[PDB]
């Protein structure tokens, strides 16, 4: 008989699986909402700098109305290489935060010390890519190890996951401390790490530490040491499938599973995956209204406490967003609180600025009175941001990039406890100035020019 | 010099060839209509059960308006494996009858006895796939060997082929006798088969027999025995091309040939093949009106007798269908008669129920008075049926699946000599009840609930 | 660690690079317009005959409205084989002139003699393809070696390149002399070629010569001799990439470069490359209005003289074309002059014939008064011509084919110094006959039936 070659079949379930991590794909858990699960592991948070400035530049006339297609191409080219090195070293890319991403190495408690050596060596090879030579892009890496807690929340047709814990805080703080082209270990990490191998220098006014270089023992063989660590890695491609990047590529049609997975991904993306829409139309530089919500609590690391609150918060957010036409792009822990990245005009309608401000007030009013929510903080920005699918062929997500996305993210941090909006949203909308308040100009990190920032006061006095 | 790798070129003629068997692709014959050709061979009729119930289930709310895409995926996943095993064992998939399919091993008279061993071993490996574990699907296989007669009919822009003979009757009867997960040999088969190898048990009130297992001679080598049989197989991939499933994959641009082949395939499919339409839009769960015609004769096996009649019948069918907006999905011998599967709203228009009943009457009136047509039987059903491309990448066809397709197929059998319509067609249309007659409720095989079935009586009394 | 296979990534810059030669892709030069660059090399001009007759045939009823898709398929099938043999022998396909194409082997002065042996052996293998057996197609090859001069001209959003020199004239004249299935060397070639190897017969009333066959020295090894010549070839795939046809396939995202390259390609093609348009819709048999401009000079080979003139000519052409809706398909040296192939209704509008004639007059009036332009000659033809992407997957261009394209090309040659239009353009438009003049019927090469040809006289007397 003939033994014909079996072509890699590109099933919808395999296409959908590219938008999610192995954490979710092979994570079988109760459909009850919320849901929590606890485990240990190492977290890597890679952040690329200079792309929002590049995104701003690509809207200019010189790219001849191909700025969105020029941006995805160069953006994905560099991120694909990063994603490969994460996947090849046994990592799981959890989430794509615009030009930044969050990776995870999930392991049992005792095997952290060994994994951090793998994650550190991985992070150095990632940094090694962009020391060579896409002329002004830098990269920041923060590493943290310890207890992590997944939270899965949502309704019957949608689902959203996010990670919680001291490690999730540590990794972000570590990355904020990071200078241009540096690797920062949290205080719990480095303590967990094998201290004989890793050389470091102390950060000023900080208990975290910077990695200079690995100084491995004499007869050390990283190829052998890696193979030991792969024993504890669950879904690392092996045997016949060792040539693959992800085990998710080998998935087979399973209606039950696909129904579960499709809830996490947007309808626009599913239409494209189902071949009922062209691939290029999701990549675009369009005028949107960013609405960056941020919910803070008394104890941010307590999964059983904040889990129910975020579920209650989501159910209201998604409902009021649906009335005005908004959509939740991403949900993730952003500096001591869960943050919903909402977008209007993704759903293009006039009076979008008038809707966005009213919904921010609507969300603020409900979220303030939900139990255990200590502080609600919302930021609103409007302008030309990039929208599109960012990542590798086997691991990518739909995300938004731009200076207005940065702006809205800072506004909720720098102006907490209140709803805030930029100059474009203020003037574009036309409620009287009694509806707003002019705020003092604060100098903000990671943003060029705020202009006059305002606080949406409300309809009544 | 450099010797670069030659990428498999996906020409339109190769794409079109996937919708047809090798019987038609490499069958060069006169363009006169009708056309008959006579030969010997073994027929396998594989039928999957439980998918119309699954199709009904996939229209529910839990699949979140991705039931059509969920269905094709799981359906094709299982059928692809079946198609592979047919193609790898040297078979030719003639036709896809919804979730069922018809295969053919064409050989000279004396080599039947050897081929049936190959077809039986093939059928056992096909049954072997679904004994393991898509939780409630069963499969039925019927096998028949003997004289077969092809009939090619149609007009100048369209063509339709179908097989005729005692073997074509035997194989269907064999499959109807088959219990869940069984292999049934016709009485002519088993007599043709090597009786020393095959063990069987007798079917009650039947001259056909069930296959239990192969009991091959002591020093038998199926790999060697297969290679002998491949000598008599014309188009079995070999040499440089042995890695391919079909020889049709190696086809090269030939306007003459492509003009001949494109007539067999629908315009909707050609538009998709020509890349003037997205792939996903043909896969859909849509409300249609099935019109299942069935023409019976005095001698069903006589190709020279019924061939001209079916040609005359087609020419009227296609003309009156074009007036109302119908389309012939499939034509094939279904239990002692040639049966046209027609579909309305494939061509979406209001008053589609009013058109379907009038055309059934129109077809009935003409077909009754065409010479040699003993009995005309038409069944009409309306509801949500699945439409889409079913099969393997190299061998697939556009077909329809659903409980309403089953219903219309039974109605013409159980209520012969008259036009019949279901409750949905009766009430949806609004001719007075004088135009219809209420029929007695018969218990029908392969259908859940008929409801009140009616007979379309006519305009006049 | 795992070392996964790296799938050929199909970046937009790689897709765009297929529409251009290595001359342009790896040619880094000043953005000033015009730009000239001088070098030596061998030119091959392959021309296929009988396809415009085939194109005319494919518009008939027998192809069932798939003539455009049938034509591209068979056309590209034969041209792909030609393109491969050019690329494999180290050539660079400069331009696709409908069913004809222009190749280039760029080398230093002293290595011509060796390259011509490679080009001749290449041309014989190209001719060898179509001596076997797409029933009435012939091929003509002309070869010329010597000094070549590139000219790059255009505006800020578009660019156009073309080659100038005695070699560029020689190669066209050589091809015009060529009988059906012949290889013609120019007088400078053959003198450059190794005369011991190549056997020839003299052409009547001509200093050019026909190639009969190569008669290589005793212990000659073409595989070894080729490898010597590849030392002087810049971009010939080698090492890890020797399995590729073009080095351009290995291109990596470079915004600067991609901005430069995208100007050469049409917006319609970029939309398709960006996946915002289906591939099939550019392939079509549509009614157009061809406007074939031809600018002649005192010294056609002088790059510094005619370069500025063509730049000045282009800037007016593109502007007046944009008013009426025209588009420049191709620009190239056609028999002693630079020729712009313009097309209307590519931009479908009524009164397209009324626009085309006025623009021809507009272009004629300006171009006549531009310095150094000795003779302006314009031809206008209207009818069903083929439009689509012609070539290989790695090297293809958007071009137009048809008898009306031939007609407009002859009209400007046979009726120089004036604007001319065919019978279809005359009668379809409705300016009074005072606006036109009836011309005498000249017998023209490469066209079937002119009908009454007219001269667009003008609005005033
Ligand atoms: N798509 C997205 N997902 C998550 N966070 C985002 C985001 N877009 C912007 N932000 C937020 O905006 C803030 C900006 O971070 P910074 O590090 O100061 C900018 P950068 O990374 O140095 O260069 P960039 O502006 O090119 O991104 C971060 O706190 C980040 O969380
Ligand atoms: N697309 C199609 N092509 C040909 N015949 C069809 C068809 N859809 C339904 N039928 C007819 O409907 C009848 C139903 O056959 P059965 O075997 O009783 C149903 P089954 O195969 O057991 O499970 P199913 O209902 O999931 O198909 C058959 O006689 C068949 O010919
Ligand atoms: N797309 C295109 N690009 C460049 N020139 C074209 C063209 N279409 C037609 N022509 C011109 O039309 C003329 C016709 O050339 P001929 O050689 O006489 C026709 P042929 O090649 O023998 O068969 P054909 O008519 O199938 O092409 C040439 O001078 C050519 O330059
Ligand atoms: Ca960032
Ligand atoms: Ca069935
Ligand atoms: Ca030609
Ligand atoms: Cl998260
Ligand atoms: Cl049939
Ligand atoms: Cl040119």
């Amino acid at each position: 008989m003939n033994t014909p070659k079996e072509e890699f079949q590109d099933w919808p379930i395999v296409r959908i699986a590219a938008h999610l991590p192995d954490l979710i794909v092979y994570g079988h858990f109760s459909p009850e909402r919320p849901f929590m699960d606890y485990f240990d592991g190492v977290l890597m948070f890679v952040d690329i700098s200079g792309f929002t400035a590049m995104t701003e530049k690509f809207s200019s006339a010189m790219y001849m109305d191909r700025g969105a297609e020029q941006l995805v191409e160069i953006l994905n080219y560099h991120i694909s290489a990063i994603v490969e090195k994460v996947l090849i070293f046994g990592g799981d890319i959890l989430k794509f935060a615009g030009d930044a991403l969050l990776a995870l190495w999930r392991v049992e408690r005792k095997q952290l010390k060994n994994i951090i050596t793998v994650v550190i060596k991985c992070s150095l090879e990632i940094h090694g890519l962009f020391e060579t030579q896409g002329l002004d892009i830098r990269v920041k890496i923060g590493l943290a190890a310890g207890h992590i807690s997944m939270l899965v929340f949502g309704d019957e047709t949608h689902s959203h996951f996010l990670v919680i814990g001291q490690a999730v805080d540590d990794v972000r703080l570590a990355q904020n401390m990071a200078q241009m082209n540096d690797v920062i270990l949290s205080p719990n990490c480095w303590q967990l790490c094998d201290r004989s191998m890793i050389e470091i220098e102390s950060v000023p006014d900080q208990r975290a530490v910077k990695v200079n270089f690995l100084k491995p023992p004499p007869n050390f063989n990283f190829d052998e040491f890696f193979t030991k660590c792969t024993t504890f890695m669950h879904y690392y491609p092996s045997g016949e499938h060792k040539n693959l990047l992800r085990l998710a590529c080998t998935l087979k049609p399973d209606p039950e599973l696909e129904m579960s997975l499709q809830k996490y991904v947007m309808e626009s993306i599913l239409k494209q995956i189902d071949n009922k829409q062209l691939q290029g139309y999701l990549s675009e530089l369009r005028p949107v209204t960013i609405v960056f919500v941020n919910l803070m609590f008394e104890d941010q690391d307590k999964a059983e406490e904040i889990g129910p609150a975020i579920q209650d918060a989501y159910m209201h957010i998604t409902s009021v967003l649906k009335i005005f036409q908004g959509q939740i792009n991403k949900v993730f822990m952003f500096d001591k609180g869960c943050s919903f990245l909402c977008v209007f005009g993704f759903e293009k309608v006039p009076d979008e600025l008038t809707h966005a401000l009213e919904c921010a007030m609507d969300i603020f009013d409900f979220c303030s009175q939900v139990h255990k929510i200590q502080t609600v903080s919302i930021g609103v920005a409007s302008g030309i941001v990039f929208c599109g699918i960012v990542g590798h062929t086997v691991r990518h997500e739909y995300t938004v990039i731009g200076q207005k996305v940065n702006l809205a993210a800072r506004m909720m941090m720098y102006y907490p406890g209140i709803v805030t909006c930029d100059s474009v949203t203020y003037n574009g909308s036309n409620l009287p100035p009694y509806f707003f308040k002019e705020l003092p100009k604060k100098v903000m990190k990671g943003v060029a020019d705020s202009g006059p920032l305002y606080q949406y006061w409300g309809r009544t006095e």
